[PDB]
């Protein structure tokens, strides 16, 4: 049984962690995007890309929000 | 402009806030719900708990990642 018990982890484990690289990706993805627009000032278009990206951000925690709903009714 | 430039700045960093914030609210959480399951062995269905939460884990990463494509399709 130990061996079963150490497989099933293991699956846990390796689910739980491709949620959480996702989660990393984005979130540093997510940062340099707005990070990158806030220096490169040049941009003619500065305040409607400003506000695109901030838009998108609240659209994307607002799924993710909705998501995490649906999982916590899943496993309930 | 100054003034202004911060404003927006503040805006964007407030929404940006919002979506790292909601990333590291489900990171803890579905991390204690893999831990605990591990630690509540007693459960008489741990196999079926851990396969319905490693398979919301895996739904939730694959929504997110459609979210993402959603975000990166919106600020092309």
């Amino acid at each position: 049984s130990y061996d079963n018990m150490l497989k099933m982890l293991s699956d846990l484990n390796k689910d739980l962690e491709k949620l959480l690289e996702e989660m990393e990706k984005i979130s540093v993805q997510a940062t340099w995007m707005a990070y990158d627009m806030v220096v490169m000032r040049t941009n003619p278009t500065l305040a409607e890309s400003m506000r695109r990206l901030e838009d998108a951000f609240l659209n994307c925690k607002e799924e993710m929000e909705k998501n995490w709903q649906e999982l916590l009714t899943e496993t309930k």
